[PDB]
């Protein structure tokens, strides 16, 4: 008696409990985000972020941009959030003149499209293509991520070489006149000659941070 109509109504209070769940996770998201925001840790430490997690999808999207511009390098933009001591990097969108205000308009559509789908996401970081000399930044580079870990922090600086396995490293700059301490060589990369000056002498003024990768329940699609 009512048995058919308590199945309907059990699988709409499912239903409608989910949807309440996600803007919960959402909103709380949102203001643990607009926490740290608020404090910048990143100001203060200099070695603060450690990690870099990056979602198969995000991967997926850099490495095509990458492709593509073959010998040529080719840049973008990142979507994310932090996470105590880790950068997540959800998502990204290829770069691209009165002004760039596409760039601007582009990043406040996936940050809204994210939204719907209950997703808190903002502008972490920029990537670029080193086509064939790996995975470290330019002297250019160096300045760049300064400037960058000034006016648009927290920012950070992916690079990716499509040529040669898995070539990504995820960078962040350490402030004009920082000296840190011991030895960061980590894992050996062969660069060409050409290269290897400008290398050597700005391999110093950032560090690397420890890439790992993920699949999210929507990056399944
Ligand atoms: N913001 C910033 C910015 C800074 C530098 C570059 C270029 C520049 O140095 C030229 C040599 C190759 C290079 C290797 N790493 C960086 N670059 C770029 C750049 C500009 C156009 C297309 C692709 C990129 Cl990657 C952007
Ligand atoms: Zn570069």
């Amino acid at each position: 008696s009512g048995s058919g109509m308590a199945q309907k109504t059990w699988e709409l209070a499912n239903n409608m409990q989910e949807a309440q769940s996600i803007d919960e996770i959402y909103k709380y998201d949102k203001k643990q985000q607009q926490e740290i925001l608020a404090a910048k840790p990143w100001t203060k430490d200099h070695h603060y972020f450690k990690y870099c997690k990056i979602s198969a999808l995000a991967l997926l999207k850099m490495v095509m941009h990458a492709r593509s511009g073959g010998n040529l390098e080719v840049m973008g933009l990142m979507l994310g959030k932090v996470d105590g001591e880790t950068m997540i990097i959800m998502d990204s969108f290829a770069l691209p003149v009165n002004a760039q205000a596409a760039a601007y308009e582009y990043m406040a559509a996936y940050i809204e499209n994210a939204k719907q789908v209950g997703r808190l996401e903002n502008a972490i970081g920029w990537y670029h293509s080193h086509p064939g000399y790996g995975c470290w930044l330019s002297g250019i580079d160096v300045s760049t991520q300064m400037l960058n870990q000034q006016f648009q922090e927290p920012f950070v600086a992916v690079v990716i070489d499509p040529t040669r396995k898995v070539n990504l490293g995820a960078f962040r700059t350490y402030p004009k006149g920082y000296k840190p301490p011991d030895e960061g060589p980590s894992e050996y990369q062969t660069i060409p000659l050409n290269k290897i000056e400008d290398f050597g002498v700005h391999c110093k003024q950032y560090y690397a941070l420890e890439v790992s990768y993920f699949k999210s329940s929507l990056d399944r699609k």
